[PDB]
DNA sequence: GGGGTGTGGTAG
DNA sequence: ATCGCTACCACACCCC
């Protein structure tokens, strides 16, 4: 049942299993629905329009999903009771899910079982269950369904496969309150609950993306948060981390608790910054959106969402990327792989019926010091990163053209075989095919 | 003013 | 064991 990665299942068997490739896959499918449910309408947000924000988002999704699908081996498990896990493995295996039990114990998505087991006090013991990727799929499904049926929004924007920004556009005609906003997400949380057989979404509400976001994070688990920029107080900005701001993610965050003598919530940093330190810090157009977003504000580019989804939701580029398992002895190996990924592209391409006229090989090459077995079996562990780029001219879907010049892109980065870690195949500029193709 | 490249970082 | 994907904005540093 085992499939290496100089098999020619190893793709397929790795995406089936992979969360993360099926995290990118639902939200491209999400990205074409909305495209093709919207090529003749015209719903979109104009300078004319006052709007609320619904974000709404599942609780510990694949935790949530996979309790209410599991086995009978796990008949007995609590989920009110017992921290419970969504992964693979048993040590160095990531928890793609935690609910909110174990959250209490200091776990976190993403930790390694092997770090979250250290965690739970002695006689505490740790549930791990599958994965049931249909099923997540399902209840999605079941989620997107229901918001259209409710027809409370006049737009609705994927975000995952678990999370959804809905607008509700408020004529100047209407008198917008927080009991009526309260009763919308009360019925939203309730008819999700019912629709997908008992998973729980909480809800940001406000009249803007980031503090919808916001009021999400102070939402959860299981509840909603009103905030709009009229109620904003010292409390609410004292309730965050500076991690909670979007587009703030590690680097970031260092990079600001550098600058600003280690601020502890978004208080300690609103009161103590300046646009121009700010800038200085994290960079001219992030450090904008944190100052406006400190505001309660969104962003130009945040806001392109809203007022042109075609355009941000259209695929502007096509990848895969490959940075487990891989093992190769030698360069025939390697080609073929490459070429097995270009053949998936392209179908991937083709279905889209586009061209394209630049493409990129990345490659992860273990560091010199670097064991040749990393502690997570078959990870990249510690690599260095090397990427080139080629421009083809003609735009093309030939997978002549395209494999030839990926194994020479290979080939001008210098990466032994057996030091190879991990590969990324690019289509970088896709060009539409038209019913003229006279040359 | 226009173009390019590889790299960093974040989102989900 | 264990499945560390992928799209896209922003930036620094080059060309004219
Ligand atoms: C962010 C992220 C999510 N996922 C999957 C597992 C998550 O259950 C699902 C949704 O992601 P999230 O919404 O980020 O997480 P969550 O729903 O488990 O928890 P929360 O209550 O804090 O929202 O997507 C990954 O597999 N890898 C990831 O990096
Ligand atoms: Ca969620
Ligand atoms: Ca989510
Ligand atoms: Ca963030």
């Amino acid at each position: 049942r085992i499939v290496a990665c100089d098999d020619p299942d190893f793709l397929t068997s790795y995406f089936a299993h992979s969360r993360l490739h099926h995290l990118s896959a639902w939200k491209a499918n999400l990205k074409d629905k909305f495209l093709n449910e919207n090529i003749h309408k015209y719903t979109k947000i104009t300078d004319k329009d006052t709007y609320i924000i619904f974000h709404i988002d599942f609780d510990c999704f694949f935790a949530t999903v996979a309790y209410l699908c599991r086995s009978s081996s796990f008949s007995a498990c609590d989920f009110k009771r017992d921290p419970i896990v969504v992964c693979h493995g048993t040590k160095n295996s990531d928890i793609a899910s935690c609910n909110y039990v174990a959250r209490s114990y200091g776990i976190k998505n993403g930790m390694w079982v092997s770090q979250a087991e250290k965690m739970l006090p002695n006689g505490i013991k740790l549930i791990s269950l599958p994965y049931t990727f249909e099923q997540f799929q399902l209840k999605s499904e079941a989620f997107y369904s229901t918001l259209k049926r409710l027809n409370i929004f006049n737009l609705i924007l994927p975000i995952s496969i678990d999370e959804a920004v809905c607008v509700r556009i408020i004529p100047d005609n209407i008198h917008n309150t927080n009991t009526l906003n309260a009763r919308l997400c009360e019925e939203i949380r309730q008819e999700i609950f019912q629709g997908t057989n008992g998973c729980t979404v909480s809800i940001g509400c406000s009249d803007s993306l980031v503090l919808a976001r916001l009021a999400l994070k102070m939402a959860k688990p299981n509840g909603y948060n009103i905030t709009f920029k009229s109620n904003l107080s010292e409390e609410f900005w004292s309730s965050f981390k500076l991690d909670d701001l979007p587009g703030v993610g590690h680097s970031t965050l260092s990079r600001l608790e550098s600058t600003f003598d280690s601020p502890h919530s978004l208080n300690d940093l609103r009161k103590r910054y300046t646009l121009d330190a700010l800038k200085a810090s994290v960079g001219s157009k992030l450090g904008m959106k944190i100052h406006l977003a400190l505001q309660g504000q969104d962003d130009e580019e945040s806001l392109k969402i809203l007022y042109d989804p075609k355009e941000v939701l259209q695929r502007k580029s096509l990848s895969i990327d490959i940075n487990w398992g891989i093992r190769f002895k030698n360069i025939t190996q390697v080609d073929l792989f490459i070429e097995r990924g270009c053949q998936y592209l392209l179908e991937k391409l083709n279905e889209i019926n586009k061209t394209t006229s630049q493409i990129t090989l990345k490659l992860m090459r273990r560091c010199k010091d670097a064991p040749i077995e990393p502690p997570k079996y078959m990870g990249m562990g510690r690599c260095d990163s090397f990427s080139r780029s080629s421009r083809l001219g003609i735009p093309t879907n030939e997978f002549g053209i395209i494999a030839t010049e990926m194994k020479s892109l290979y080939r001008t980065l210098g990466c032994p075989p057996m030091e190879l870690r991990g590969l990324a195949l690019q289509f970088n500029k896709l060009v539409d095919v038209g019913p003229d193709n006279n040359q």
